[PDB]
């Protein structure tokens, strides 16, 4: 059964305007600024870009990979493919 998202999660993220896209949930680093109440740190596989994100658009990777891992246009999309297979744990700082 489910636990809500912790760090180190994968998932697909959904932005306005943008295909779901491999990300993970981030830690917060100490001293490091908190994403606001109910909100989650994500950070996007590609474009190594962050936003903050409720559970609404957070669909977990193993799931949904079927229907949202394939190549996509995007710039940094086909990177973040490759991230989020091959070594999402790590520093990309």
């Amino acid at each position: 059964m489910p636990h809500a998202f912790k760090p180190g999660d994968l998932v697909f993220a959904k932005m306005k305007g943008y295909p779901h896209w491999p990300a993970r949930i981030d830690d917060i680093a100490d001293g490091a600024v908190k994403p606001p109440p109910n909100k989650y740190p994500i950070f996007f596989f590609g474009t190594h870009e962050t936003a903050f994100l409720g559970p609404k658009d957070l669909f977990p990777y193993d799931k949904s990979k079927d229907k949202y891992g394939k190549p996509n246009k995007r710039k940094g999309f086909n990177e973040g493919l490759w991230e989020i297979q091959n070594n999402p744990h790590a520093s990309y700082s």
